[PDB]
């Protein structure tokens, strides 16, 4: 059997729900190591060690913009750290360094007997997410650390759109009407540059640049897809292959693309 499989068999309803099967607690990081601030969300009853995901905001933004992912993912069996950057005005490369520093510190806390996450993390299984420049930073993290198991940035931007070196399974959430990082000049060229990975592009119909942030009105679909992608690729959990790889065939999705996701016999 798959040693990383956690939780009950998924359904559309169970993945669209506000909360997954596991009870979630959280704590503030006392002394951030290489980033500004962090909140760690974790399941108290996942029944085995789980992977870790680090999530970074966009320019000027704070944990609030990305917070909803913490409980949503942790409740399905992940340790999730949402960060504030050293400065709200840090650029993508710095955001990537800080994201990886947050993953490092989650690994440290996994080995710290006083930590609520002591022994809860499989430090070999990690993922990266983030908004806008924090999404660009997630793609930089993946490019520089190919042992990461999944990436799922939202409304990404970087000074370069060429992420051809990314071999990590990558889901790009995009926002159709984004006027900050227009899809046609940012998210879509980024998607098209990646040639060696499992990848997906999911654009929310009518979405502004904040369409995947806390308080969005598509938490059922966006949360289903983010959880399914992380389950499929961080846990190798093929119970999630359809949810991860499918076109939702949704009137809420103005553009859907995927490649190298479904397995061919
Ligand atoms: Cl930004
Ligand atoms: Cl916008
Ligand atoms: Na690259
Ligand atoms: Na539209």
């Amino acid at each position: 059997t798959n040693p990383y499989a956690r939780g009950p068999n998924p359904t559309a309803a169970s993945l669209e729900a506000s909360a997954g099967p596991f009870t979630v607690r959280s704590f503030t990081v006392s002394r951030p190591s290489g980033y500004g601030a962090g909140t760690v969300y974790y399941p108290t009853n996942a029944g085995g060690t789980v992977g870790a995901i680090a999530i970074v905001p966009g320019y000027t933004a704070r944990q609030s913009s990305i917070k909803w992912w913490g409980p949503r993912l942790a409740s399905h069996g992940f340790v999730v750290i949402t960060i504030d950057t050293n400065s709200t005005l840090d650029q993508p490369s710095s955001r990537s360094s800080q994201q990886m520093a947050a993953l490092r510190q989650v690994a440290s806390l996994n080995g710290t007997s006083s930590s609520p996450i002591y022994g809860k993390v499989d430090t070999a299984r990690m993922g990266v997410m983030g908004w806008s420049m924090g999404g660009g930073g997630s793609l930089i993290s993946a490019a520089n650390n190919p042992s990461l198991k999944a990436a799922a940035p939202q409304a990404p931007w970087d000074s370069s759109t060429n992420f051809s070196s990314v071999t990590v399974p990558t889901l790009i959430f995009a926002c159709e009407n984004d006027s900050i990082a227009p899809v046609n000049s940012s998210a879509l060229p980024i998607y098209d540059s990646m040639s060696r990975n499992a990848k997906q592009f999911l654009e929310i119909n009518g979405g502004s640049h904040s369409c995947a942030n806390s308080g969005n009105s598509n938490q059922a679909l966006i949360g289903k897809k983010g959880v399914a992608w992380m389950k499929r690729f961080m846990d190798n959990d093929t119970r999630y292959s359809t949810f991860a790889c499918e076109n939702p065939n949704s009137t809420r999705v103005s553009d859907f693309r995927t490649a190298n996701c479904s397995l061919e016999h």
